[PDB]
């Protein structure tokens, strides 16, 4: 069992790597929101909900990584 | 049976790394949606369904990673 | 036989890393489609089958990863 | 128990890798804010709250990594 | 020989990683095709064969990875 | 305890990897400052503090990596 | 000798990773050729030889990787 | 003591990976300087000290990697 | 000595990773050559030697990786 | 003495990975030089010395990797 526990711990750590994707992706979405509103202020009310949807969908990939991490850590 | 279990757990953590791809990719699609709508608001109803398609296709690559991850963790 | 079986399962996990390329590449294609249509709506019918071809070819690289992953798993 | 201890230290180091996404992502947000303001100074007040939200959400991904890190260390 | 067979299976999984390069590259080429055609529809017949060549050459890098991978698996 | 000490030293090296994110991020912010000022010199006093904030926030992600690294080394 | 054999198989898989640079690099070259031609069809004959040179030099990096790979396998 | 010493040397190698961030980030800063000057020559004296600040701050992240590498080596 | 030889072989394989940098960098330089000449044909004779210098300098990073690889393989 | 030597050799291969950074970075600088000269040929004598500086600074990060690599291989 020392070997299995050790594996859960290294695996939990590895499972967080993919969070770099959400980190960068979330930022890409908000960068486009900022550049889109700067170029066309009147479009704000239209593109802001799209940025929220995009954030949420990118963020969810990170959710899936963290879920696995916690399953290894505790489950 | 120790060694095999330990391998399943390390392998499961490694399987989540690919999700970073869907995390960046989902964001790339929504950035384009936002930038395209900002430049040409009239195109919104044409490009929004394209963004949905692109996001789902990108997301599915991530699904494949998480599928292998779950096959390892439980299967 | 445990060590070999263990190696199969580590290998199957590693074999999915490459799917990040399709995740990004599929998105790159659709981004080009959206921006190309927004700039020139009249071109939509010409570039749409191009985006479908480009995404399917990109996705295929990731499927070859998954194939090796399943060869290792099963 | 020395093996499990060793594993926690290795895992804690690995758990910091994902913070590179936050370091890059925060910068992407601030780059857009700077370029957006330079192109249209008058939009500053409108886009600044968006940059705060975007950087906060991007940085959160790095906090989750560090949270796993500190769970393993302590 | 549990060591040798284990090495073949882990080696085979590692060998698929580079396929991410084709996944991204193929997409980069098709994105430029799409953006090129949107900007200048009349150039379609000229740039399309160029995109086919580019995709082919980028895809081949992936083929080589898969070849080393299959060598190790069999 | 040769295993535990070995794990601390390998863990510490792995913990510096994420500093690449700050290295790239800091540069992204200063590049936008430079491009922003070149395009609109009059905005310099407005965007400069924004670049300082952005650099600070991106650099902090690196600080955290170095902190885990130093924890493991000592 | 089984350990050294195992190592050659692992090393051969690792040696294919660098081919992702070729897959991306070839695509970058063809993207520029497509966009360059779309913007200025009349330059085609001048830039095409440049794209051949650039892709050949980029692909060479992947051949060196594969060369190391095949040295380890055979 | 061999296993610990071995871990120090593996760790020292791993500790250099992060220097790729400064390699890229320094280049990002100079790229912005060149393009900003080419577009607006008159701004050179304003943006040059910005590029020096930005590069030195980016480089520093890599130096912290090297520091950990030398702590491990010596 | 089995352990040292095995290490030379895995190390030689690892030492090729950095060649992805030359692969991408060379391509970046030639992409700029192509885009620069397309936008301004008259600058060709001026930017072409710069592209060669840039190719050579990027390429040399790859040289250094391969040199280490061959030192491990044979030296 | 086996184990330590083996570690020096694996560590030396790992130390070259960072060179990918200088490989891309050198290329980024020369791409900007080419694009800037193409847009404004008159600026060549001003931006060429900047490219040299940027390339040398980027290259030096790679030098640091190769330095650790050589310290491991021989030192
Ligand atoms: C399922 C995918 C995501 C769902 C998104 C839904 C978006 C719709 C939208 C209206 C959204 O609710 C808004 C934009 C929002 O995020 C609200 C709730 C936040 O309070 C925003 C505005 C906010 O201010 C942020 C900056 C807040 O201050 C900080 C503390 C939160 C950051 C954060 O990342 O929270 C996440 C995120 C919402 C994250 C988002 C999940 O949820 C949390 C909570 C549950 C787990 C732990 C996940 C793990 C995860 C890996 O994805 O993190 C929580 C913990
Ligand atoms: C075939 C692959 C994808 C399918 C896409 C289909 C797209 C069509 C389109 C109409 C889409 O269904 C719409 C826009 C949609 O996403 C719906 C379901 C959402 O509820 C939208 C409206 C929404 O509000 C989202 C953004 C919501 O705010 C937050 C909380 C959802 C986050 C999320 O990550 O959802 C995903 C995603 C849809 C993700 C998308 C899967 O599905 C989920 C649910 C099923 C598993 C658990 C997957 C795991 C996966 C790895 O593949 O994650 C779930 C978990
Ligand atoms: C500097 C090194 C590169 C040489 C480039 C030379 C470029 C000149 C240019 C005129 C080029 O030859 C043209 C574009 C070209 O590739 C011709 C021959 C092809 O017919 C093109 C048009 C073509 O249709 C391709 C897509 C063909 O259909 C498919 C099957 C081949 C793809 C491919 O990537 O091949 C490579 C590549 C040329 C690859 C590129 C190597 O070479 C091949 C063939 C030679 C050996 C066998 C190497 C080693 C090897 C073991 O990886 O692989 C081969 C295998
Ligand atoms: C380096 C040589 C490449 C050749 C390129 C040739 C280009 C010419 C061009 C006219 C081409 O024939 C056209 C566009 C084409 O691909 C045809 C055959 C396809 O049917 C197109 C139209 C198509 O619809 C695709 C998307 C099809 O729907 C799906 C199922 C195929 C996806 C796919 O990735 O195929 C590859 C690819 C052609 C791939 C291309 C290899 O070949 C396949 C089969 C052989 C091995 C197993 C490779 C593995 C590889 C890692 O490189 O996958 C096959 C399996
Ligand atoms: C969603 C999660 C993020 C919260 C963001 C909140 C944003 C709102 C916004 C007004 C923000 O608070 C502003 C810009 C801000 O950061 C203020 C407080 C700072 O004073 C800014 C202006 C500042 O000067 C920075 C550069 C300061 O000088 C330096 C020392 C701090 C940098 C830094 O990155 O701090 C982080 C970050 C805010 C980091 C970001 C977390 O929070 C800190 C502080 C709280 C705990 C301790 C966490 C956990 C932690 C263990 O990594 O780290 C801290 C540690
Ligand atoms: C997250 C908190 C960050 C704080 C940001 C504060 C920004 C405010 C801003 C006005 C700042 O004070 C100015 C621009 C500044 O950096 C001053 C102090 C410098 O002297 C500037 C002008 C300077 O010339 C730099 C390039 C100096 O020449 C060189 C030797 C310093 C490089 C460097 O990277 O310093 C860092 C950084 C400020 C770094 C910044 C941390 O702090 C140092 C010292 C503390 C630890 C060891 C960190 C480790 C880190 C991984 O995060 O490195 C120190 C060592
Ligand atoms: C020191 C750094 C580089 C020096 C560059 C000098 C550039 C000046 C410029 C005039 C240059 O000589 C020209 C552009 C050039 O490359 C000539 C020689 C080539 O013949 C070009 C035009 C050419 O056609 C290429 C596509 C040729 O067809 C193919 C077969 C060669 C590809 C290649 O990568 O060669 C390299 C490269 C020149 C490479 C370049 C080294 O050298 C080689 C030979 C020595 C070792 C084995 C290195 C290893 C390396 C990792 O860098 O590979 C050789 C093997
Ligand atoms: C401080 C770090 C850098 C110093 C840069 C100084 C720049 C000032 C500028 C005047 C520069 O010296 C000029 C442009 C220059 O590069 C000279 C020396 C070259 O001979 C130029 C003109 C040239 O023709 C080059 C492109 C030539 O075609 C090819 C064959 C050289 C390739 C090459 O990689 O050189 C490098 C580089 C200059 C590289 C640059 C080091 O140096 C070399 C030689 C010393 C070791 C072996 C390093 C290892 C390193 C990891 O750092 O590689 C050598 C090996």
């Amino acid at each position: 069992m020392q070997l299995v526990l050790a594996a859960k711990y290294i695996g939990a750590g590895i499972s967080t790597i993919g969070l770099l994707g959400a980190g960068i992706g979330i930022a890409i979405v908000f960068a486009a929101l900022i550049n889109g509103v700067s170029r066309n202020p009147s479009i704000k009310d239209t593109v802001f909900p799209m940025a929220i949807l995009g954030f949420a969908l990118s963020e969810a990939t990170g959710l899936f990584c963290l879920m696995v991490s916690f399953l290894l850590l505790f489950g």
